[PDB]
């Protein structure tokens, strides 16, 4: 099904958000037939997309990366290889067995250019874009008409927009606090006067302002996050995908740079 | 055959040009040989060049459309594809049987890359312009550097530039309009009284100055037109595009 | 594999003018490919640059701001140019000069996998010089003991002012060359300026575009002297790419006459 002008524009702004955006259209469109593999899609195929992204890009850290949104034909070819590589090694064979219809394919380099051809570029661009993955992967349901039927129209609401934007403010905090970190330690290297001053920023810098602000941020986007929750989540506290996500985003963050 | 360094220069510098005025040039160095193609060129080849480059820049409206003049090898894989896609369809047989000389021809994937590499891409960019479709395909009687003899020190009239500025004048009040109108529609869809305020509007569209300057646009072409019609009609693959173009903005947006 | 500080200095070093891309890779591996410089100077580099310039649809060498990396269907092209050059019976004496500086032929479908599977070390979809000369010298040269090697090894700054006593010449050049192709082009002109543009065209050795050339050049070889004096670390790359460029640009802007 070939998509009228005013789905292909819908279509096209949507795969030009950022990738987590993009997931999150899909998750909402898509919640009553794909939840089971949102831990997927989070933790494998956008950490990886992000990856090959950040190649694209130079950027090695991923605190100084600033989330893209779509990959040529011959980076996509390293991201839907890193994929395979990723769910055939035994290391993983929890992900593998755990979400069987997440699974790719693997194909040689001529066979899966065809596939982005024919298949994966929707709107013939030369790029792929998170959500065009997402489409032919879960292509036993999903579709790019349906999924504009599905989601158009219905708007961010303001207390999940609010959410989203307090855990990108975290993202935004971490950045400042591994900055510093990092250029502390490039001086830590500095032997001398100094050098040494470094060193004991660096072994204080948790108990510094960038770390405070860190921590308050967390705070901010938890509540954020609840109030939101709360509101569009059903008990246990549509938008299902992004209640679901910010939470899992939420949880990452915490784990990592929480108390 | 190797184009001199100094024809390449020409030959890069029209390949920038938008595709239309490619188009022109190809035309005008070619007209004896090639204008009874020129409908097809038009029709068929332009059109779905634009629409190549269109889809790569995420633009799905001719009105909001900036012309470009290359596409890379995948875009242009694209391209070829619709050509041959549109070609081979029933409902286009006229266009098929009438320009059997403008056909394209079907290829695998790596064989087009191979042909972009080896015989279409001249400039060895990395880019395919409708130029350097428009040579090859037509390479019977065309190729580059015998382009380069036919199109070089033959500067666009002052005449004729002034009604192409003219025609694309036109477009930038296409632009306006649509895009008045369009957001007219949107707003439409909006419940209650917004909604109905804009319908209302939307049927007042074409008395509005929007409009009035696109009218005034068209005249003002239409004389520019003319005027370099009666002159020249060397430059005929120029008079041909204009008249064409201009008709079929008379159509669309005249009386 | 490498750290994330030997990535993010290779990647730096990738998206740097291809001769200074030489420079580091020179720098590193001279003991081991100092026998080849003069075909990495005078081949490698040249057809590399004249990808880009084409690229990016410059067809004259003075009218070109140097590159640093290219995308795979102009590595294509950069690779075949390399085996045609190689290739021509004209050149025989670069093939057998310089056996392991020599390319290899392949299909586009076998290069472009190539370039996926081996070239392409930063997976960037990219093929810098850097790269191109990492896996031609692959014997003795990879992208690790690559970053071992020159991470350590810092451009003091009378090379430095060399280098760019040497871009300044550049400069020079353009502006020069420039004007010569104008007034070239001004001497097509059939009347009397024709014949006033034909004019200035032959004395223009004596203008004064060509003195500031002159200048430029006599200042780039007292610096390129002090640098190599002192160092001639080791920077013994960097050294021999700055008097192999000022012996070219003597040969080309020099004195001629013999
Ligand atoms: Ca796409
Ligand atoms: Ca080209
Ligand atoms: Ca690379």
């Amino acid at each position: 099904e070939k998509l009228s002008a005013e789905a292909m524009e819908f279509f096209c702004n949507v795969a030009k958000l950022p990738f987590s955006q993009q997931a999150v259209h899909f998750l909402n469109a898509y919640w009553a037939e794909v939840s089971k593999e949102a831990e997927f899609i989070y933790s494998v195929g956008w950490e990886t997309i992000k990856y090959a992204d950040m190649h694209c890009k130079g950027i090695q850290l991923v605190f100084k990366y600033d989330e893209g949104n779509d990959l040529d034909f011959d980076i996509a070819l390293y991201f839907y290889e890193q994929l395979c590589k990723f769910c055939e090694d035994p290391k993983n064979k929890n992900y593998a067995t755990t979400y069987p219809i997440s699974q790719p394919q693997m194909l040689t380099a001529l066979k899966r250019k065809q596939e982005l051809r024919e298949k994966v570029d929707v709107n013939f661009d030369g790029r792929v874009s998170f959500l065009e993955y997402l489409l032919y992967q879960y292509k036993d349901f999903a579709n790019p008409a349906d999924f504009c039927t599905r989601s158009m129209n219905h708007d961010e609401h303001p207390e999940i927009k609010k959410a989203r934007l307090a855990l990108e403010e975290v993202n935004k905090r971490i950045r400042a606090y591994e900055e510093e970190k990092a250029r502390l330690t490039e001086e830590s290297k500095i032997p001398g006067v100094k050098g040494l001053g470094a060193t004991n920023m660096l072994a204080q810098i948790d108990s510094g302002p960038l770390k405070e602000q860190l921590n308050f941020a967390l705070i901010s986007a938890e509540a954020a996050v609840r109030t939101a929750s709360k509101k569009y989540g059903g008990a246990a506290y549509s938008s299902a995908g992004a209640i679901w996500w910010m939470n899992r985003d939420l949880e990452e963050k915490k784990k990592r740079y929480g108390p």
